[PDB]
């Protein structure tokens, strides 16, 4: 799939307002894949003993994640779909070592998209999110090619 010049301005408009805080929309954004999507915290071991709302808000280690899972993301839409250098070390990581399947990052897009419209109302309307669904399908459909070249497919 190719996104137009129009989807990604969409998109890199309203990225530019999660920028203005970086480790509070990580923060969010992890606590709603955790709260809508309860096994995909099995999947780390760092942050699996943490029982309630209330510890992940605390955790320094949860807010430092966030930070740096954002930070990869934007990497990434900044590219605007020339991404394949940026996408092989996350692909080889998330198959090989963490075994993170294609269904949980639909999961943590899902999250992004609540928290953008949640916070960003004004510049998170039926077409930026439009946009920005189409960034994120774009990025879990290269990420599952890879997936498959590199034996995991899952
Ligand atoms: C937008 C999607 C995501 C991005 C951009 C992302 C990014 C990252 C980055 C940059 C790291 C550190 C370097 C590495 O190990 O690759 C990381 C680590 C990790 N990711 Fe992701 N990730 C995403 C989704 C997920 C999801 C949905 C899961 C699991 C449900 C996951 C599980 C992990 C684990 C377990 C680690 C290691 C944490 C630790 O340090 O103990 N990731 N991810």
């Amino acid at each position: 799939m190719v996104l137009s010049e129009g989807e990604w301005q969409l998109v890199l408009h309203v990225w530019a307002k999660v920028e203005a805080d970086v480790a509070g929309h990580g923060q969010d954004i992890l606590i709603r894949l955790f709260k809508s999507h309860p096994e995909t915290l099995e999947k780390f071991d760092r942050f699996k003993h943490l029982k309630t709302e209330a510890e992940m808000k605390a955790s320094e280690d949860l807010k430092k994640h966030g930070v740096t899972v954002l930070t990869a993301l934007g990497a990434i839409l900044k590219k605007k779909g020339h991404h394949e250098a940026e996408l092989k070390p996350l692909a080889q990581s998330h198959a090989t070592k963490h075994k993170v399947p294609i269904k949980y990052l639909e999961f943590i897009s899902e999250a992004i998209i609540h928290v953008l419209h949640s916070r960003h109302p004004g510049n998170f309307g039926a077409d930026a999110q439009g946009a920005m669904n189409k960034a994120l399908e774009l990025f879990r459909k290269d990420i599952a090619a890879k997936y498959k070249e590199l034996g995991y497919q899952g």
